[PDB]
């Protein structure tokens, strides 16, 4: 029993976590073989952030302008490249922890965890979900870019996220390991800012059969709704439509707790309107959407992973 | 800026992990140097669960009685003896990822990272505290025990916890690595059952803290109190009295905001006498108790850990 925001454990991302130099620039970079990845935005300097243009300030560096280190142990450079916003690292090692691993582009929804790292050591791990506006609100200060985000399946590392910014409200703007940003965002000092985001609802729904498989079923009716008429009430509360892929893929929590999807949504158009007067759900007193569908399988069921 | 829930990285932990088995009952141990540490009800059958002799059932046991895998290697156990409600079995071989480490019991209203384990393999990592009544609030299944708690310092892992109980209420109960339990529990199928909890009051002040830190004020006021009647409502609220050394503790936290601790607890007063109206704090619509000062401190101030 028990549901607790879970985090992948995140040994075998520590082992591939490196600081980066250049200038007087520090920050993190995430070695894999003999390539170390991290934002580009190590090369820029203070009096350049407006508008960078990295192609022109990239070509003025050499090799030996990028410090490597991994633990106490330098890395030499030995070529660089450009992809996008991520700066590829050439080294003159590979990296002999380098697990077993993919780049992933994710969804918005979809939850990962977060190795903060600062100076190439890493300082703690929680969970976060890609917003619909495409921001994380995740825990990061100065010196935390190059931090990454990642999935854990069977024995294979899925990197999705590299982090870049922090955004006027609090909240971060970041890369797939590509280097592409998620979201309208780049990385120079300029207006940007979160659109406006909404709530998930197929993961709140997920975190409502969670909750009756602990046990809980104090906000169950005996109601339905059609999808149409719970997407009435969903828009009305800034909630992210309801899809029939989404109702499919709620197929497995409905059918292990009995409860049809729809049934479900019942529960949460009831939810939205009354409140919860007081009582609270797995611990919350608001209704959680970073828990997908898949998390709430995995931590109800207990799949490793090595 | 962000505060999450933010456990400790748990590579170090990771790489001690092993599956203990013996009969048909299979569980986690952990292994530093050549010892494998585990819950003792490891020993124990179906039949026999209500009132165990341990001692008992332990000088009718063989070496060849245990099966320790690490991966996919065989260990073999050349020893073995009972600490309370631990067994520790001595293998063959010393463990060559033994982190820097100590064993550590805590004081209730601690913190401490928990990798949830099952068949010797790492399931997730969260973060729970030691409640007042010393139950945690964790997320455990079958298979779970011999999973362990701890805290990171510079390189020093501090083992606090390992997991070997269920109570009724879904909360969890298990000792520290010298096999004491937390609490009046015992490894014995029995009428126990968690006493009554209170919220920590040192640390929902620090959490309070945490988010004048990160840019919130909101719930703050004009008003100060005295300890005695600030303890005066706490203890109307099921609140843990508030100690000068807790007083003294928060000392950093007022010193880096400039809200004396009293003056804190005037506002903690309010909200507790008001509630928040809508509001929320730091993402959450109850009061969080689950961060220690020292918490704030390292996530607001990037603390790393090699
Ligand atoms: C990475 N080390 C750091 C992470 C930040 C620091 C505070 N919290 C975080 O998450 N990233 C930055 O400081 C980036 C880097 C950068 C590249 C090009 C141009 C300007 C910058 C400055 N950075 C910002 O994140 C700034 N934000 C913005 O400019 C914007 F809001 F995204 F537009 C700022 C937080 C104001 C420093
Ligand atoms: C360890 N693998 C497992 C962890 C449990 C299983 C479900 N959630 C958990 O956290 N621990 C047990 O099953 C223990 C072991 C044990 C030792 C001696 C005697 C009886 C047991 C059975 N266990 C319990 O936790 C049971 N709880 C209690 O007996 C009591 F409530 F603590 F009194 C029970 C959950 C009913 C199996």
């Amino acid at each position: 029993s028990g549901f607790r925001k879970m985090a992948f454990p995140s040994g075998k991302v520590e082992g591939c976590m490196v600081q980066v130099t250049c200038g007087t620039t520090t920050l993190n970079g995430l070695w894999l073989d003999d390539v170390v990845y991290c934002p580009r935005h190590v090369i820029c300097t203070s009096e350049d952030m407006l508008n960078p243009n990295y192609e022109d300030l990239l070509i003025r560096k050499s090799n030996h302008n990028f410090l490597v280190q991994a633990g106490n142990v330098q890395l030499r450079v030995i070529g660089h490249s450009m992809q996008n916003c991520v700066l590829k690292l050439k080294v003159d090692t590979a990296n002999p922890k380098t697990p077993k691993y993919k780049f992933v582009r994710i969804q918005p929804g979809q939850t990962f965890s977060v190795l903060a790292c600062y100076n190439g050591s890493p300082s703690g791990v929680y969970q976060c979900a890609m917003r619909p506006n495409f921001t994380i609100k995740g825990s990061f200060l100065n010196g935390s870019c190059g931090s990454v985000g990642f999935n854990i399946d069977y024995d294979c590392v899925s990197f999705c996220y590299m982090h870049h910014m922090e955004l006027p409200t609090g909240v971060h703007a970041g890369t797939d390991l590509e280097g592409n940003f998620y979201g309208p965002f780049f990385d120079r000092q300029t207006a940007q800012a979160a659109g406006t985001d909404t709530t998930i609802t197929v993961n709140v729904l997920a975190w409502l059969y969670a909750a009756v498989i602990n046990g809980d079923r104090w906000f169950l009716n005996r109601f339905t709704t059609t999808l149409n008429d719970f997407n009435l009430v969903a828009m009305k509360y800034n909630y992210e439509p309801l899809t029939q892929d989404h109702v499919d893929i709620l197929g497995p929590l409905s059918a292990q707790t009995g409860i049809a999807v729809l049934d479900m949504c019942a529960s949460l158009k009831e939810l939205l309107q009354n409140g919860m007067n007081g009582r609270t759900i797995l611990g919350s007193a608001l209704l959680e959407d970073e828990f997908t569908p898949f998390d709430v399988v995995r931590q109800c069921s207990g799949v490793t992973f090595q």
